[PDB]
């Protein structure tokens, strides 16, 4: 059934600058977004921040949309984020409803080796599925791997989850406060081709059924902290910039200054992502352990 | 002349985390700082801006070493970072006294892919040309690299200012906030190979004349703004991680989102230097024009 309102939001965080500098653009010539029959608005969730080029002021906006929040009496006292939240539900949403906007890709960067990431929020969702085998396809060969959030409260408070489809997009390596070419091409070449299938979906083309490869995180794994509770080993170098790739028992995993090897263990196989994210350390986070499954999506058709 | 009192100071950006680390680690178990007959004292500069994982609190500690700042009435309203550069100057210094540390070595990251660098501000400072050489021929084949600093003031507002012998250590490529292990490794390479360059020296040891190649900057290159004063075009993905290497008048330099390239110009050589640091996007600058020149070192002798 038809698509028509969809929004590209950067600067959710303000230091992750990709987002913020083609939603800028975008804000002053839209061209490159647009498609015959289909309004794209970009949009800057997160002023403050992006002025201050900080990750939030009062709290992380990626985070707080959700019931608890967005249904609080508006208040000058409340946090900048919260306000802001409330607005942008009022802007976008309301969450929930039918008038909501139908797709948000809500665009991020990490400081992680990830390449070019598509983030799921509902496992069963045949129309995302599909979009993201659609995406996988086109970028080929230049890798995108699929990160899924599975919730067994099958609630979420993500800025996206707004929408009746939520899109995350995350491509990395960039420091934060950064601005580089390449990691500004792959976000643009994924957003090409999103828009692409919206289009081609609303023209009403079919789609078979297809599969796609998917990284469901399992746990947080922590760095080895002292007695002290600080940060004890680091994360190894065979480790480091080896995000989806295999990570067997026997494997490095951290070093410690006095230059000792903290192995995996456990027994299986298990594939890091977010390996070494600089919000992570804050938040207690070496990396994320993710388990590799398939999803499935029924054939669609608008 | 005998060197007596040698500091490495750490944390004088608190998200530069290499520092923090190894001189956290030191205060702990300095047993690899320590060299016979050597006294090393690591110390932490900025502990507010390491808690809080954030460059500064009030302002860049490392800008304020000087008369202006370091002769002010201690008070209580004082920004965090003045109180804290009088304390500095209190404990390693006075600086320009003869009773101040003889060695200070400031550790430091920088999100652009430098390798390892070695600062110095004395144009004409034998010890210190002689020690550079040391360190060089000791990490090679490890590239290495001196960045050369030259006031006509005459003057320097750096932390390590405060030395006879101000030494500065910046390694990169790093996200800030983030802690990379080979990062890790060549700082404390270098730190290594210092000390028994000022060990070899308190023993005695001859050193014939010498010269390095070291690259001085010339001017501070800013991003294209445009008529509102925004950032127009980014760091060209040619010029993307190319420190050091040298980049003619025809040369790629920045890209615009809508493709197009914009050149060199000028007509000669330089030396790209700081290319797309983060700490340098507020404070107006893509990179660091440099000239590559030689500098040689008359015989020292304890
Ligand atoms: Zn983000
Ligand atoms: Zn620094």
């Amino acid at each position: 059934e038809h698509i028509q309102k969809v929004a590209i939001f950067g600067g959710t965080h303000g230091n992750e600058l990709t987002g913020v500098f083609l939603v800028k653009h975008w804000l002053e010539n839209g061209a490159e977004i647009q498609r015959t029959g289909l309004e794209v608005k970009p949009f800057i969730t997160n002023p403050r921040a992006v002025k201050k080029c900080t990750r939030y002021i009062d709290c992380d906006l990626n985070r707080i949309f959700d019931l608890e929040n967005l249904g609080k009496k508006m208040s000058e006292d409340l946090p900048y984020e919260v306000r802001r939240a409330q607005e942008i539900n009022h802007l976008f949403g309301p969450k929930d409803s039918e008038d909501s906007y139908d797709i948000i890709f809500d665009l991020h960067n990490t400081t992680s080796n990830m390449g070019c990431t598509l983030i799921l929020e509902d496992s069963r969702n045949n129309f995302l599925i599909q979009m993201f085998h659609y995406i996988k396809t086109s970028l080929a060969p230049l890798p995108c791997y699929v990160y899924l959030i599975e919730h067994p409260s099958l609630k979420y408070a993500t800025t996206r989850s707004i929408a009746k489809y939520p899109v995350g997009i995350e491509v990395g390596p960039q420091p934060q406060g950064v601005l580089r070419a390449d990691i500004l091409d792959q976000m643009r070449k994924m957003i090409k081709h999103a828009l692409d299938f919206i289009h081609h979906f609303n023209e009403g083309k079919e789609f078979p059924p297809c599969a796609i490869e998917v990284y469901k995180i399992i746990e947080k794994v922590d760095y080895p902290r002292d007695e002290n509770g600080e940060i004890a080993a680091i994360i190894h170098p065979n480790l480091q910039d080896q995000d989806w790739k295999p990570l067997h028992p026997g494997d490095p995993m951290f070093l410690t200054l006095d230059g000792k090897t903290i192995p995996l263990g456990g027994d299986c196989t298990v594939y890091p992502v977010f390996v070494n994210e600089a919000a992570y350390y804050e938040k207690k986070e070496a990396f994320a352990k993710t388990t590799k499954l398939t999803l499935n999506a029924k054939s669609i058709r608008c």
